């Protein structure tokens, strides 16, 4: 009778990189009285707090929140030891990756460059040859570049060719950037810790369930029931029909 209700964020929960709907948070309360509910997303706390709720509310309204794919977790409103990246690839496979992607970067001629060309997070680098701290305007001129040279593509090629075996994955979204991250680091991470939790059930449901979609593996996982949905509003109406049939 202890069951989970896992939710990937953007375009699950709510409009990409947008506020939730208040309507859709309160059927997520609701649902709260039937289940545990959780929510797990790529992006950084801050990010993902901001979506759900006003200052670090997120961590009251679920009973789990998992960011940057389970790496960082917060546990009924307490959050947990972080695990760091460089304590499982090891500083040598990890400074080979940096300067090798400092050297790459240091080739391209780019209309602009700013700076964070190598953000180090939690859960992996994110590699940014025009840099992260461009504004708006910048970015979007990156971005029309990158379209029409394949810059971050041709980058992403030469990375696996060189780190093949080494068990590094690399993102194929983004716009300014790609991110670097170690093999199962995807959201099936936050699996392992839930694994101890004591659920009969892990519903799972998420909007890029499809291979190459960053819910495809959490999805497929044999310790979840998986769930496709394509917008808010299916997923409320999915929760509907499972759990208030
Ligand atoms: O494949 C992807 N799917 C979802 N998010 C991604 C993907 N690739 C990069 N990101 C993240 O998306 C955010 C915004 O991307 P940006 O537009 O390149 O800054 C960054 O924090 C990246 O880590
Ligand atoms: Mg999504
Ligand atoms: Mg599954």
């Amino acid at each position: 009778e202890r069951v989970l209700c896992l939710f990937d964020v953007d375009g699950t929960l709510t409009p990409a990189r947008q506020k939730i709907d208040p309507e859709v948070a309160a059927f997520l309360q609701k649902l709260r009285s039937r289940v545990q509910i959780g929510v797990v997303g790529g992006s950084d706390y801050c990010k993902i707090a901001e979506q759900l709720g006003d200052g670090d509310e997120v961590i009251e309204k679920f009973d789990y929140v998992f960011a940057e794919n389970g790496t960082v977790q917060y546990k009924h409103g307490r959050l947990l030891s972080k695990q760091t990246i460089q304590n499982h690839l090891g500083e040598e496979l990890l400074q080979d990756l940096i300067n090798f992607c400092l050297s790459y970067m240091a080739l391209l001629r780019l209309p602009k460059k700013r700076g964070t060309f190598i953000e180090f997070r939690n859960g992996m680098l994110n590699i940014s040859p025009i840099g992260r701290s461009c504004t708006l305007e910048e970015r979007i001129e990156f971005s029309e570049l990158d379209k029409k040279e394949k810059i971050r593509e041709k980058f992403v090629e030469a990375l696996k060719t060189e780190f093949a075996g080494k068990g590094l994955r690399f993102s194929r979204g983004g716009m300014i950037s790609f991110d670097v991250f170690p093999e199962g680091w995807d959201k099936r991470y936050c699996l392992d810790s839930l694994d101890q939790d004591s659920f009969d059930t892990i519903h799972f449901f998420g909007n890029e369930t499809s291979p190459g979609g960053n819910d495809f593996e959490i999805f497929a996982d044999p310790r979840t029931v998986g769930h496709s949905v394509v917008s808010p509003q299916d997923t409320v109406q999915r929760c509907r029909e499972i759990f208030f049939p």
